[PDB]
Protein backbone atom coordinates (compact mmCIF):
# COMPACT_ATOMS: atom_id res chain seq x y z
CA UNK A 1 0.00 0.00 0.00
CA UNK A 2 0.91 3.69 -0.43
CA UNK A 3 2.73 6.00 1.95
CA UNK A 4 0.22 8.74 2.80
CA UNK A 5 1.02 12.39 2.44
CA UNK A 6 -0.66 15.70 3.01
CA UNK A 7 0.50 18.97 1.57
CA UNK A 8 -0.97 22.28 2.68
CA UNK A 9 -0.60 25.91 1.62
CA UNK A 10 -1.54 29.42 2.62
CA UNK A 11 -1.58 32.48 0.37
CA UNK A 12 0.52 32.84 -2.73
CA UNK A 13 0.97 36.57 -1.95
CA UNK A 14 3.43 39.37 -1.02
CA UNK A 15 6.25 39.30 1.50
CA UNK A 16 5.00 38.61 5.05
CA UNK A 17 6.37 40.48 8.12
CA UNK A 18 8.54 38.37 10.38
CA UNK A 19 6.21 38.53 13.41
CA UNK A 20 3.32 37.35 11.32
CA UNK A 21 5.66 34.62 10.02
CA UNK A 22 5.59 32.94 13.41
CA UNK A 23 1.81 32.61 13.74
CA UNK A 24 1.92 31.54 10.05
CA UNK A 25 4.55 28.82 10.81
CA UNK A 26 2.39 27.42 13.63
CA UNK A 27 -0.88 27.55 11.75
CA UNK A 28 0.63 25.58 8.82
CA UNK A 29 2.14 22.91 11.05
CA UNK A 30 -1.27 22.71 12.76
CA UNK A 31 -3.27 22.10 9.58
CA UNK A 32 -0.67 19.58 8.39
CA UNK A 33 -0.97 17.73 11.81
CA UNK A 34 -4.71 17.32 11.57
CA UNK A 35 -4.38 15.86 8.08
CA UNK A 36 -1.44 13.60 8.81
CA UNK A 37 -3.22 12.50 12.03
CA UNK A 38 -6.27 11.29 10.13
CA UNK A 39 -4.14 9.63 7.41
CA UNK A 40 -1.84 7.81 9.81
CA UNK A 41 -4.95 6.00 11.08
CA UNK A 42 -5.72 4.77 7.54
CA UNK A 43 -8.39 7.48 7.04
CA UNK A 44 -9.32 9.00 3.68
CA UNK A 45 -7.69 11.67 1.49
CA UNK A 46 -11.03 13.56 1.62
CA UNK A 47 -11.29 13.79 5.42
CA UNK A 48 -7.61 14.80 5.73
CA UNK A 49 -7.66 17.76 3.35
CA UNK A 50 -11.03 18.70 4.87
CA UNK A 51 -9.37 18.40 8.32
CA UNK A 52 -6.47 20.57 7.26
CA UNK A 53 -8.49 23.27 5.47
CA UNK A 54 -10.87 23.44 8.47
CA UNK A 55 -7.89 24.24 10.72
CA UNK A 56 -6.99 27.26 8.53
CA UNK A 57 -10.61 28.36 8.27
CA UNK A 58 -10.74 28.56 12.11
CA UNK A 59 -7.41 30.44 12.18
CA UNK A 60 -7.72 34.28 11.66
CA UNK A 61 -4.18 34.54 10.28
CA UNK A 62 -5.42 32.94 7.07
CA UNK A 63 -7.62 34.24 4.32
CA UNK A 64 -10.41 31.67 4.72
CA UNK A 65 -13.27 31.08 7.25
CA UNK A 66 -12.60 33.58 10.06
CA UNK A 67 -9.84 36.01 9.11
CA UNK A 68 -11.36 36.19 5.59
CA UNK A 69 -10.63 39.49 3.88
CA UNK A 70 -13.42 42.00 3.40
CA UNK A 71 -15.39 42.79 0.23
CA UNK A 72 -16.41 46.29 -0.92
CA UNK A 73 -19.09 46.34 1.87
CA UNK A 74 -16.76 45.18 4.63
CA UNK A 75 -18.44 41.75 4.72
CA UNK A 76 -17.16 38.16 4.49
CA UNK A 77 -18.39 36.32 1.39
CA UNK A 78 -16.55 32.97 1.12
CA UNK A 79 -15.67 30.26 -1.47
CA UNK A 80 -14.54 26.62 -1.00
CA UNK A 81 -14.33 23.39 -2.98
CA UNK A 82 -13.48 19.72 -2.47
CA UNK A 83 -12.79 16.73 -4.79
CA UNK A 84 -12.24 12.95 -4.57
CA UNK A 85 -9.94 11.52 -7.21
CA UNK A 86 -11.54 8.04 -7.16
CA UNK A 87 -14.92 8.95 -8.69
CA UNK A 88 -14.14 12.58 -9.47
CA UNK A 89 -17.02 13.30 -7.08
CA UNK A 90 -16.98 17.00 -6.16
CA UNK A 91 -18.66 19.72 -4.12
CA UNK A 92 -18.37 23.51 -3.97
CA UNK A 93 -19.86 26.76 -2.82
CA UNK A 94 -19.61 30.40 -3.74
CA UNK A 95 -20.41 33.55 -1.91
CA UNK A 96 -21.54 31.82 1.25
CA UNK A 97 -22.06 34.04 4.27
CA UNK A 98 -22.50 33.52 8.02
CA UNK A 99 -20.86 30.15 8.78
CA UNK A 100 -17.56 28.85 10.24
CA UNK A 101 -16.49 26.21 7.71
CA UNK A 102 -17.31 26.69 4.01
CA UNK A 103 -15.18 23.58 3.26
CA UNK A 104 -17.52 21.30 5.30
CA UNK A 105 -20.48 22.55 3.38
CA UNK A 106 -18.64 21.83 0.11
CA UNK A 107 -18.25 18.34 1.43
CA UNK A 108 -21.93 18.44 2.49
CA UNK A 109 -22.71 19.32 -1.16
CA UNK A 110 -20.59 16.45 -2.47
CA UNK A 111 -22.36 13.72 -0.44
CA UNK A 112 -25.89 14.86 0.39
CA UNK A 113 -26.82 16.27 -3.08
CA UNK A 114 -26.58 15.15 -6.69
CA UNK A 115 -25.13 18.61 -7.60
CA UNK A 116 -21.61 19.96 -7.26
CA UNK A 117 -21.96 23.74 -6.91
CA UNK A 118 -24.31 25.83 -4.72
CA UNK A 119 -24.02 29.62 -4.44
CA UNK A 120 -24.92 32.58 -2.23
CA UNK A 121 -28.54 32.07 -1.07
CA UNK A 122 -29.02 28.44 -2.19
CA UNK A 123 -25.91 27.35 -0.39
CA UNK A 124 -27.14 29.25 2.67
CA UNK A 125 -30.48 27.37 2.46
CA UNK A 126 -28.73 23.97 2.10
CA UNK A 127 -26.85 24.88 5.24
CA UNK A 128 -30.12 25.47 7.09
CA UNK A 129 -31.48 22.05 6.21
CA UNK A 130 -28.14 20.46 7.15
CA UNK A 131 -28.46 22.50 10.34
CA UNK A 132 -25.18 24.33 9.83
CA UNK A 133 -25.05 26.97 12.53
CA UNK A 134 -25.70 30.50 11.20
CA UNK A 135 -23.54 33.05 13.05
CA UNK A 136 -23.10 36.88 12.96
CA UNK A 137 -20.70 38.62 10.60
CA UNK A 138 -18.28 40.08 13.15
CA UNK A 139 -17.31 36.62 14.43
CA UNK A 140 -15.40 36.11 11.15
CA UNK A 141 -14.09 39.69 10.95
CA UNK A 142 -10.70 40.64 12.36
CA UNK A 143 -9.71 44.15 13.22
CA UNK A 144 -6.76 43.66 10.80
CA UNK A 145 -9.27 43.06 8.02
CA UNK A 146 -11.15 46.31 8.68
CA UNK A 147 -7.87 48.24 8.61
CA UNK A 148 -6.66 46.62 5.33
CA UNK A 149 -10.06 47.40 3.75
CA UNK A 150 -9.78 51.19 4.32
CA UNK A 151 -6.19 50.94 2.89
CA UNK A 152 -7.31 49.74 -0.56
CA UNK A 153 -10.46 51.90 -0.30
CA UNK A 154 -8.77 55.19 0.47
CA UNK A 155 -6.18 54.66 -2.22
CA UNK A 156 -3.30 36.26 2.35
CA UNK A 157 -4.83 34.48 -0.70
CA UNK A 158 -6.47 31.05 -0.91
CA UNK A 159 -5.70 28.16 1.48
CA UNK A 160 -5.74 24.46 0.69
CA UNK A 161 -4.50 20.94 0.90
CA UNK A 162 -3.86 17.84 -1.20
CA UNK A 163 -3.69 14.26 -0.04
CA UNK A 164 -2.76 10.71 -0.96
CA UNK A 165 -4.05 7.95 1.32
CA UNK A 166 -2.94 4.48 2.47
CA UNK A 167 -5.50 3.14 -0.05
CA UNK A 168 -4.17 5.16 -2.99
CA UNK A 169 -6.99 7.72 -3.29
CA UNK A 170 -6.23 11.37 -3.69
CA UNK A 171 -8.16 14.55 -2.89
CA UNK A 172 -7.95 18.35 -2.89
CA UNK A 173 -9.58 20.99 -0.82
CA UNK A 174 -9.60 24.78 -1.22
CA UNK A 175 -11.19 27.73 0.60
CA UNK A 176 -10.86 31.57 0.57
CA UNK A 177 -12.37 34.91 1.46
CA UNK A 178 -11.59 36.16 -2.04
CA UNK A 179 -9.86 39.52 -2.14
CA UNK A 180 -9.77 42.96 -0.55
CA UNK A 181 -12.65 45.26 -1.67
CA UNK A 182 -13.82 42.62 -4.11
CA UNK A 183 -17.11 43.30 -5.83
CA UNK A 184 -20.19 41.97 -4.12
CA UNK A 185 -20.89 38.38 -5.19
CA UNK A 186 -17.49 38.09 -6.85
CA UNK A 187 -16.54 34.39 -7.34
CA UNK A 188 -12.91 33.44 -7.45
CA UNK A 189 -11.22 30.28 -8.69
CA UNK A 190 -11.47 28.54 -5.33
CA UNK A 191 -14.90 26.91 -6.20
CA UNK A 192 -14.10 26.19 -9.85
CA UNK A 193 -13.11 22.54 -10.36
CA UNK A 194 -9.96 22.58 -12.62
CA UNK A 195 -9.00 26.13 -11.54
CA UNK A 196 -8.78 26.28 -7.70
CA UNK A 197 -7.99 22.57 -7.58
CA UNK A 198 -8.36 19.18 -9.17
CA UNK A 199 -8.12 15.58 -8.00
CA UNK A 200 -7.74 12.43 -10.20
CA UNK A 201 -6.54 9.02 -8.77
CA UNK A 202 -4.95 8.15 -12.10
CA UNK A 203 -2.75 11.30 -11.91
CA UNK A 204 -2.44 13.29 -8.69
CA UNK A 205 -4.10 16.28 -7.05
CA UNK A 206 -3.41 20.05 -6.91
CA UNK A 207 -4.48 23.06 -4.78
CA UNK A 208 -3.64 26.49 -6.23
CA UNK A 209 -3.48 29.99 -4.97
CA UNK A 210 -2.81 33.41 -6.40
CA UNK A 211 -4.52 35.82 -8.74
CA UNK A 212 -7.78 34.00 -9.17
CA UNK A 213 -8.91 35.68 -12.34
CA UNK A 214 -5.61 34.49 -13.84
CA UNK A 215 -6.06 31.06 -12.38
CA UNK A 216 -9.55 30.60 -13.72
CA UNK A 217 -8.53 31.82 -17.22
CA UNK A 218 -5.79 29.18 -17.60
CA UNK A 219 -7.49 26.34 -15.65
CA UNK A 220 -4.32 26.24 -13.67
CA UNK A 221 -4.85 23.00 -11.65
CA UNK A 222 -5.95 20.76 -14.48
CA UNK A 223 -3.12 22.23 -16.58
CA UNK A 224 -0.62 21.14 -13.99
CA UNK A 225 -2.04 17.68 -14.38
CA UNK A 226 -1.87 17.81 -18.21
CA UNK A 227 1.90 18.24 -17.89
CA UNK A 228 2.06 15.17 -15.58
CA UNK A 229 -0.09 13.05 -18.00
CA UNK A 230 2.56 13.95 -20.57
CA UNK A 231 4.99 12.41 -18.04
CA UNK A 232 6.86 15.39 -16.66
CA UNK A 233 8.14 15.44 -13.07
CA UNK A 234 5.79 17.09 -10.67
CA UNK A 235 8.37 19.90 -10.33
CA UNK A 236 8.56 20.59 -14.05
CA UNK A 237 4.76 20.60 -14.45
CA UNK A 238 4.07 23.17 -11.79
CA UNK A 239 6.82 25.22 -13.32
CA UNK A 240 5.36 24.96 -16.84
CA UNK A 241 1.88 25.75 -15.60
CA UNK A 242 2.89 28.58 -13.19
CA UNK A 243 5.24 29.67 -16.01
CA UNK A 244 2.48 29.63 -18.53
CA UNK A 245 0.33 31.64 -16.11
CA UNK A 246 2.95 34.43 -15.90
CA UNK A 247 3.76 34.68 -19.62
CA UNK A 248 0.19 34.48 -21.00
CA UNK A 249 -2.04 36.42 -18.57
CA UNK A 250 0.45 38.29 -16.32
CA UNK A 251 -0.48 36.24 -13.21
CA UNK A 252 1.38 35.29 -10.00
CA UNK A 253 0.62 32.63 -7.39
CA UNK A 254 1.45 29.07 -6.48
CA UNK A 255 0.37 25.51 -5.97
CA UNK A 256 0.85 22.27 -4.18
CA UNK A 257 0.64 18.94 -5.91
CA UNK A 258 0.87 15.23 -5.12
CA UNK A 259 1.15 12.65 -7.89
CA UNK A 260 -0.52 9.20 -7.66
CA UNK A 261 2.94 7.58 -7.11
CA UNK A 262 3.97 9.53 -3.97
CA UNK A 263 6.01 12.49 -5.07
CA UNK A 264 4.92 16.02 -4.09
CA UNK A 265 6.02 19.68 -4.50
CA UNK A 266 5.09 23.28 -3.43
CA UNK A 267 6.06 25.94 -6.00
CA UNK A 268 5.26 29.61 -6.55
CA UNK A 269 5.88 32.64 -8.77
CA UNK A 270 4.47 35.16 -6.31
CA UNK A 271 6.82 36.32 -3.50
CA UNK A 272 5.84 33.82 -0.84
CA UNK A 273 3.59 30.92 -0.27
CA UNK A 274 3.37 29.35 3.17
CA UNK A 275 3.39 25.62 2.91
CA UNK A 276 3.89 22.43 4.77
CA UNK A 277 4.07 18.74 4.01
CA UNK A 278 3.91 15.66 6.16
CA UNK A 279 5.18 12.32 4.92
CA UNK A 280 7.01 9.39 6.61
CA UNK A 281 6.90 11.15 10.02
CA UNK A 282 8.87 14.19 8.79
CA UNK A 283 7.25 17.63 8.43
CA UNK A 284 8.43 20.03 5.76
CA UNK A 285 7.72 23.70 6.17
CA UNK A 286 8.43 27.01 4.56
CA UNK A 287 7.42 30.39 3.08
CA UNK A 288 10.20 31.91 0.98
CA UNK A 289 12.05 30.03 -1.77
CA UNK A 290 14.98 27.77 -0.74
CA UNK A 291 14.18 28.32 2.98
CA UNK A 292 12.73 24.93 3.93
CA UNK A 293 12.92 23.32 7.33
CA UNK A 294 12.38 19.63 8.17
CA UNK A 295 11.12 18.56 11.62
CA UNK A 296 9.75 15.34 13.22
CA UNK A 297 6.03 14.70 13.54
CA UNK A 298 4.09 12.39 15.88
CA UNK B 1 -7.38 36.64 -43.30
CA UNK B 2 -9.28 33.46 -42.54
CA UNK B 3 -12.83 32.63 -43.72
CA UNK B 4 -15.04 33.09 -40.64
CA UNK B 5 -17.22 30.40 -39.12
CA UNK B 6 -19.85 30.20 -36.41
CA UNK B 7 -21.41 27.11 -34.91
CA UNK B 8 -24.34 27.12 -32.54
CA UNK B 9 -25.82 24.38 -30.37
CA UNK B 10 -29.05 23.82 -28.46
CA UNK B 11 -29.44 21.38 -25.57
CA UNK B 12 -27.89 17.93 -25.80
CA UNK B 13 -30.35 15.40 -24.39
CA UNK B 14 -33.19 13.05 -25.37
CA UNK B 15 -35.23 13.13 -28.60
CA UNK B 16 -37.26 16.13 -29.68
CA UNK B 17 -40.99 15.73 -30.25
CA UNK B 18 -42.02 16.13 -33.92
CA UNK B 19 -44.19 19.17 -32.97
CA UNK B 20 -41.05 21.09 -31.89
CA UNK B 21 -38.54 20.09 -34.60
CA UNK B 22 -39.39 22.87 -36.99
CA UNK B 23 -39.52 25.31 -34.06
CA UNK B 24 -35.99 24.21 -32.99
CA UNK B 25 -34.85 24.50 -36.65
CA UNK B 26 -36.17 28.10 -36.90
CA UNK B 27 -34.27 28.93 -33.72
CA UNK B 28 -30.96 27.42 -34.73
CA UNK B 29 -31.24 29.04 -38.16
CA UNK B 30 -31.77 32.59 -36.92
CA UNK B 31 -29.15 32.26 -34.22
CA UNK B 32 -26.49 31.12 -36.68
CA UNK B 33 -27.48 33.60 -39.38
CA UNK B 34 -27.40 36.44 -36.84
CA UNK B 35 -23.95 35.43 -35.64
CA UNK B 36 -22.62 35.08 -39.18
CA UNK B 37 -24.10 38.49 -40.12
CA UNK B 38 -21.87 39.86 -37.41
CA UNK B 39 -19.00 37.94 -39.00
CA UNK B 40 -20.17 39.19 -42.46
CA UNK B 41 -19.85 42.82 -41.42
CA UNK B 42 -16.29 42.47 -40.03
CA UNK B 43 -17.54 41.62 -36.57
CA UNK B 44 -15.54 40.14 -33.71
CA UNK B 45 -15.87 36.49 -32.66
CA UNK B 46 -16.86 37.66 -29.19
CA UNK B 47 -19.53 39.83 -30.79
CA UNK B 48 -20.51 36.90 -32.97
CA UNK B 49 -20.92 34.36 -30.13
CA UNK B 50 -22.80 36.94 -28.01
CA UNK B 51 -25.51 37.78 -30.51
CA UNK B 52 -26.05 34.21 -31.68
CA UNK B 53 -26.75 33.32 -28.01
CA UNK B 54 -28.98 36.33 -27.44
CA UNK B 55 -31.15 34.97 -30.22
CA UNK B 56 -31.39 31.69 -28.42
CA UNK B 57 -31.98 33.43 -25.06
CA UNK B 58 -34.79 35.44 -26.59
CA UNK B 59 -36.37 32.41 -28.29
CA UNK B 60 -38.83 30.70 -25.79
CA UNK B 61 -37.93 27.35 -27.32
CA UNK B 62 -34.53 27.04 -25.68
CA UNK B 63 -33.38 26.52 -22.10
CA UNK B 64 -31.76 29.91 -21.60
CA UNK B 65 -33.29 33.26 -20.67
CA UNK B 66 -36.89 33.30 -21.94
CA UNK B 67 -37.88 29.63 -21.62
CA UNK B 68 -35.29 28.40 -19.10
CA UNK B 69 -36.26 25.55 -16.73
CA UNK B 70 -37.60 26.28 -13.25
CA UNK B 71 -35.88 25.47 -10.01
CA UNK B 72 -37.78 23.64 -7.22
CA UNK B 73 -39.72 26.73 -5.99
CA UNK B 74 -40.92 27.69 -9.48
CA UNK B 75 -38.44 30.43 -10.44
CA UNK B 76 -35.90 30.92 -13.20
CA UNK B 77 -32.19 31.04 -12.36
CA UNK B 78 -29.67 31.52 -15.16
CA UNK B 79 -25.94 30.95 -15.71
CA UNK B 80 -23.77 32.17 -18.62
CA UNK B 81 -20.21 32.69 -19.72
CA UNK B 82 -18.20 34.12 -22.54
CA UNK B 83 -14.50 34.13 -23.36
CA UNK B 84 -12.21 36.09 -25.72
CA UNK B 85 -9.59 33.75 -27.23
CA UNK B 86 -7.01 36.53 -27.81
CA UNK B 87 -5.97 37.23 -24.23
CA UNK B 88 -8.13 34.56 -22.43
CA UNK B 89 -10.43 37.39 -21.30
CA UNK B 90 -13.75 36.16 -19.81
CA UNK B 91 -16.95 36.96 -17.96
CA UNK B 92 -19.53 34.78 -16.27
CA UNK B 93 -22.71 35.06 -14.26
CA UNK B 94 -24.29 32.28 -12.14
CA UNK B 95 -27.80 32.07 -10.64
CA UNK B 96 -29.21 35.26 -12.07
CA UNK B 97 -32.89 36.07 -12.21
CA UNK B 98 -35.34 38.52 -13.69
CA UNK B 99 -32.98 39.83 -16.41
CA UNK B 100 -33.75 39.02 -20.04
CA UNK B 101 -30.24 38.30 -21.27
CA UNK B 102 -27.66 36.66 -18.97
CA UNK B 103 -25.08 36.27 -21.77
CA UNK B 104 -25.24 40.07 -22.17
CA UNK B 105 -24.60 40.41 -18.46
CA UNK B 106 -21.64 38.03 -18.74
CA UNK B 107 -20.19 40.33 -21.41
CA UNK B 108 -20.30 43.33 -19.08
CA UNK B 109 -18.48 41.33 -16.39
CA UNK B 110 -15.60 40.64 -18.81
CA UNK B 111 -15.63 44.18 -20.18
CA UNK B 112 -16.46 46.38 -17.23
CA UNK B 113 -15.08 44.81 -14.03
CA UNK B 114 -11.87 43.56 -12.47
CA UNK B 115 -13.60 40.18 -12.23
CA UNK B 116 -14.32 37.13 -14.43
CA UNK B 117 -17.21 35.65 -12.49
CA UNK B 118 -20.15 37.13 -10.46
CA UNK B 119 -23.09 35.43 -8.74
CA UNK B 120 -26.60 35.98 -7.39
CA UNK B 121 -27.42 39.23 -5.49
CA UNK B 122 -24.05 40.56 -6.54
CA UNK B 123 -24.96 39.92 -10.13
CA UNK B 124 -28.42 41.53 -9.73
CA UNK B 125 -26.79 44.58 -8.24
CA UNK B 126 -24.22 44.82 -11.01
CA UNK B 127 -26.76 44.37 -13.81
CA UNK B 128 -29.03 47.00 -12.18
CA UNK B 129 -26.14 49.39 -11.83
CA UNK B 130 -25.06 48.96 -15.43
CA UNK B 131 -28.48 49.82 -16.80
CA UNK B 132 -29.62 46.27 -17.48
CA UNK B 133 -33.37 46.20 -17.20
CA UNK B 134 -35.41 44.39 -14.65
CA UNK B 135 -38.18 42.21 -16.10
CA UNK B 136 -40.98 40.48 -14.25
CA UNK B 137 -39.64 37.05 -13.34
CA UNK B 138 -43.00 35.80 -14.65
CA UNK B 139 -42.01 36.77 -18.26
CA UNK B 140 -39.11 34.20 -18.41
CA UNK B 141 -41.59 31.61 -17.15
CA UNK B 142 -43.36 29.65 -19.88
CA UNK B 143 -46.09 27.02 -20.08
CA UNK B 144 -44.08 24.10 -21.44
CA UNK B 145 -41.79 24.41 -18.43
CA UNK B 146 -44.54 24.72 -15.78
CA UNK B 147 -45.78 21.31 -16.90
CA UNK B 148 -42.24 19.85 -16.67
CA UNK B 149 -41.76 21.00 -13.06
CA UNK B 150 -45.15 19.83 -11.71
CA UNK B 151 -44.59 16.53 -13.56
CA UNK B 152 -41.03 16.00 -12.17
CA UNK B 153 -42.81 16.36 -8.78
CA UNK B 154 -33.79 15.49 -12.81
CA UNK B 155 -34.27 16.06 -16.56
CA UNK B 156 -31.17 17.53 -18.19
CA UNK B 157 -32.61 19.38 -21.14
CA UNK B 158 -29.32 21.31 -21.62
CA UNK B 159 -27.65 24.57 -22.53
CA UNK B 160 -27.22 26.65 -25.62
CA UNK B 161 -23.95 28.03 -26.86
CA UNK B 162 -21.79 29.15 -29.76
CA UNK B 163 -18.18 29.12 -31.01
CA UNK B 164 -16.74 31.31 -33.71
CA UNK B 165 -13.61 32.09 -35.67
CA UNK B 166 -13.56 35.69 -36.95
CA UNK B 167 -11.62 37.09 -39.93
CA UNK B 168 -8.54 38.03 -37.81
CA UNK B 169 -8.17 34.44 -36.54
CA UNK B 170 -9.65 35.19 -33.18
CA UNK B 171 -11.77 32.59 -31.41
CA UNK B 172 -14.61 32.86 -28.92
CA UNK B 173 -17.43 30.90 -27.20
CA UNK B 174 -20.59 31.73 -25.41
CA UNK B 175 -22.66 29.31 -23.39
CA UNK B 176 -25.86 29.97 -21.57
CA UNK B 177 -28.38 27.82 -19.66
CA UNK B 178 -31.42 27.70 -17.42
CA UNK B 179 -30.00 24.37 -16.21
CA UNK B 180 -31.60 21.16 -14.91
CA UNK B 181 -35.36 21.34 -14.11
CA UNK B 182 -36.41 21.04 -10.48
CA UNK B 183 -32.93 22.05 -9.28
CA UNK B 184 -32.12 23.13 -5.78
CA UNK B 185 -31.98 26.84 -5.19
CA UNK B 186 -28.46 27.99 -6.11
CA UNK B 187 -27.42 25.03 -8.23
CA UNK B 188 -24.71 26.12 -10.71
CA UNK B 189 -23.75 23.87 -13.59
CA UNK B 190 -21.09 23.76 -16.29
CA UNK B 191 -22.10 26.87 -18.27
CA UNK B 192 -20.69 29.82 -16.34
CA UNK B 193 -17.61 27.82 -15.39
CA UNK B 194 -14.50 28.24 -17.59
CA UNK B 195 -12.83 25.13 -18.91
CA UNK B 196 -16.10 23.12 -18.63
CA UNK B 197 -19.00 24.92 -20.25
CA UNK B 198 -16.53 26.27 -22.80
CA UNK B 199 -13.01 27.43 -23.38
CA UNK B 200 -11.45 29.76 -25.97
CA UNK B 201 -7.80 30.21 -26.88
CA UNK B 202 -6.24 31.56 -30.11
CA UNK B 203 -3.41 29.12 -29.62
CA UNK B 204 -5.82 26.16 -30.07
CA UNK B 205 -9.53 26.91 -30.54
CA UNK B 206 -12.93 27.28 -28.90
CA UNK B 207 -15.41 24.77 -27.51
CA UNK B 208 -18.83 25.07 -25.95
CA UNK B 209 -20.59 22.19 -24.21
CA UNK B 210 -24.06 20.94 -23.29
CA UNK B 211 -25.53 18.08 -21.21
CA UNK B 212 -25.48 17.16 -17.56
CA UNK B 213 -23.83 20.11 -15.85
CA UNK B 214 -22.16 18.17 -13.06
CA UNK B 215 -20.36 15.69 -15.33
CA UNK B 216 -19.03 18.28 -17.76
CA UNK B 217 -17.55 20.12 -14.72
CA UNK B 218 -15.96 16.96 -13.35
CA UNK B 219 -13.98 16.06 -16.42
CA UNK B 220 -13.67 19.74 -17.52
CA UNK B 221 -14.99 18.82 -20.88
CA UNK B 222 -14.25 21.94 -22.95
CA UNK B 223 -10.59 22.24 -21.91
CA UNK B 224 -10.16 18.48 -22.10
CA UNK B 225 -11.23 18.60 -25.76
CA UNK B 226 -8.68 21.35 -26.52
CA UNK B 227 -5.88 19.34 -24.80
CA UNK B 228 -6.36 16.58 -27.45
CA UNK B 229 -6.42 19.00 -30.41
CA UNK B 230 -3.10 20.21 -28.90
CA UNK B 231 -1.80 16.57 -29.03
CA UNK B 232 -2.47 16.09 -32.80
CA UNK B 233 -6.10 14.95 -32.62
CA UNK B 234 -8.47 16.39 -35.19
CA UNK B 235 -11.53 18.25 -33.99
CA UNK B 236 -13.71 15.17 -34.62
CA UNK B 237 -11.07 12.86 -33.01
CA UNK B 238 -10.83 15.07 -29.94
CA UNK B 239 -14.57 15.41 -29.51
CA UNK B 240 -14.88 11.60 -29.77
CA UNK B 241 -12.25 11.09 -27.08
CA UNK B 242 -13.22 13.89 -24.71
CA UNK B 243 -16.85 12.71 -24.88
CA UNK B 244 -15.89 9.04 -24.51
CA UNK B 245 -13.93 9.71 -21.33
CA UNK B 246 -16.93 11.58 -19.82
CA UNK B 247 -19.07 8.54 -20.73
CA UNK B 248 -16.62 5.97 -19.23
CA UNK B 249 -15.28 7.87 -16.25
CA UNK B 250 -18.41 9.56 -14.94
CA UNK B 251 -21.18 8.13 -17.21
CA UNK B 252 -22.28 11.64 -18.13
CA UNK B 253 -23.55 12.28 -21.66
CA UNK B 254 -23.42 15.58 -23.52
CA UNK B 255 -22.50 17.27 -26.73
CA UNK B 256 -20.02 19.81 -27.78
CA UNK B 257 -19.11 22.05 -30.62
CA UNK B 258 -15.61 22.97 -31.54
CA UNK B 259 -13.89 25.18 -34.03
CA UNK B 260 -10.09 25.11 -34.51
CA UNK B 261 -7.65 27.93 -35.15
CA UNK B 262 -7.69 26.86 -38.85
CA UNK B 263 -11.49 26.93 -39.05
CA UNK B 264 -11.86 23.13 -38.84
CA UNK B 265 -15.10 22.45 -36.99
CA UNK B 266 -17.43 19.77 -35.69
CA UNK B 267 -20.67 19.09 -33.91
CA UNK B 268 -20.43 15.91 -31.77
CA UNK B 269 -22.64 14.33 -29.11
CA UNK B 270 -23.23 11.10 -27.19
CA UNK B 271 -26.78 12.08 -26.10
CA UNK B 272 -29.62 11.05 -28.40
CA UNK B 273 -30.06 14.53 -29.80
CA UNK B 274 -28.37 17.92 -29.96
CA UNK B 275 -29.70 20.77 -32.11
CA UNK B 276 -26.79 22.37 -33.96
CA UNK B 277 -26.16 24.69 -36.85
CA UNK B 278 -23.09 26.19 -38.54
CA UNK B 279 -22.46 29.03 -40.96
CA UNK B 280 -19.32 29.10 -43.13
CA UNK B 281 -18.37 29.72 -46.81
CA UNK B 282 -21.82 31.19 -47.52
CA UNK B 283 -23.47 27.99 -46.37
CA UNK B 284 -25.73 27.02 -43.50
CA UNK B 285 -25.39 23.42 -42.25
CA UNK B 286 -27.93 22.03 -39.71
CA UNK B 287 -28.66 18.81 -37.80
CA UNK B 288 -30.54 17.56 -34.72
CA UNK B 289 -30.15 13.79 -35.10
CA UNK B 290 -27.21 11.88 -36.50
CA UNK B 291 -27.24 11.89 -40.34
CA UNK B 292 -30.14 14.34 -40.96
CA UNK B 293 -27.57 17.06 -41.82
CA UNK B 294 -29.14 19.57 -44.23
CA UNK B 295 -26.86 21.97 -46.12
CA UNK B 296 -28.72 24.84 -47.78
CA UNK B 297 -27.42 28.05 -49.30
CA UNK B 298 -27.16 31.22 -47.24
CA UNK B 299 -27.84 34.40 -49.29
NA1 LIG C 1 -9.04 31.76 8.42
NA1 LIG D 1 -34.85 31.07 -24.63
Amino acid sequence: HMNPIVVVHGGGAGPISKDRKERVHQGMVRAATVGYGILREGGSAVDAVEGAVVALEDDPEFNAGCGSVLNTNGEVEMDASIMDGKDLSAGAVSAVQCIANPIKLARLVMEKTPHCFLTDQGAAQFAAAMGVPEIPGEKLVTERNKKRLEKEKHELGSVGAVALDCKGNVAYATSTGGIVNKMVGRVGDSPCLGAGGYADNDIGAVSTTGHGESILKVNLARLTLFHIEQGKTVEEAADLSLGYMKSRVKGLGGLIVVSKTGDWVAKWTSTSMPWAAAKDGKLHFGIDPDDTTITDLP
